[PDB]
């Protein structure tokens, strides 16, 4: 089935470091968030501390809701560059 | 990018056997191919001696044209169903 591949880097104070996740058609954002914070080691807590943004541009982060489907929420024709939010 | 996670089967010895591969944006279809046969141990022949085959429906069959990327040549409204064909 349908998928993408995204990057996902942590809430960090000028741009930096992206760790890539597969997406399905299926998932929603905390499987999503789930998936992020394992490539980051975040046993430093909890899929509702965080929230996830799309990097449209400079001037645009995109908010992912708390319960969508990523793979349909999300921009596709932005760049797939994406912030775990620690809310 | 985008992607698709495809299952693979064999024309051959009839019971259907599928081998799934992920599939990017990037990836042509004798690179495909490759990963099939070798997730089918076809090890007798070339990836040119073999085409892939999109199962459209029942009396219907998608070829994939030798040099091109699956993603974009696939029928993505379609099963992502495939088998390996001689030829």
């Amino acid at each position: 089935g349908d998928c993408c591949i995204i990057r996902v880097s942590l809430d960090v104070d000028n741009g930096n470091m992206y760790k890539s996740i597969l997406v399905t058609s299926q998932d929603k954002a905390p499987t999503v968030i789930r998936k992020a914070m394992d490539k980051h080691n975040l046993d430093e807590d909890e899929p509702e501390d965080y929230e996830l943004l799309q990097i449209i541009s400079e001037d645009h982060k995109l908010k992912i809701p708390e319960n969508a489907n990523v793979f349909y929420a999300m921009n596709s024709a932005a760049n797939y560059d994406f912030i775990l939010k620690k809310r």
